[PDB]
């Protein structure tokens, strides 16, 4: 467990919010990797969040309209308590709004979380450094 966190996220956000939170991060001392954590339509969320966690002591999931889209009502009490249910892992709610999160995931929607709305990418990375 080398780095501090590992960034599982949508294609659509890694320039974007994915790279400031990973520049912010970095800036404060944390070790961070962004390369290998993007995901793909097929990915099996599992797999990717047992890969980073074998490599980190944390990992975040940026919650995006973009991550819902990409990722069925029968398996969502499954895919989301491996996204909530995590002890290392940390959701992050990126431009997203209760109703949507709920329409995708009742399950999630409650779960304790960052959000992007509430705090600069500044106050997120300074408040996930002090888990560390």
């Amino acid at each position: 467990s080398n780095a501090d966190f590992f960034i599982s996220h949508a294609s659509e956000d890694k320039e974007a919010f994915v790279q400031d939170l990973v520049a912010a991060l970095r800036d404060l001392g944390a070790k961070i990797f962004y390369d290998a954590y993007t995901l793909k339509v097929g990915d099996s969320l599992r797999r990717k969040i047992d890969q980073g966690l074998a490599n980190s002591k944390f990992g975040i999931v940026v919650l995006s309209e973009h991550f819902f889209s990409k990722q069925a009502r029968e398996l969502d009490g499954l895919t989301a308590m491996e996204i909530g249910g995590q002890t290392r892992i940390l959701p992050i709610w990126h431009k997203v709004s209760y109703d949507e999160v709920r329409r995708f995931s009742p399950s999630l929607a409650d779960k304790v979380a960052l959000n992007t709305s509430l705090k600069s990418v500044e106050e997120i990375a300074k408040e996930l450094h002090s888990l560390i």
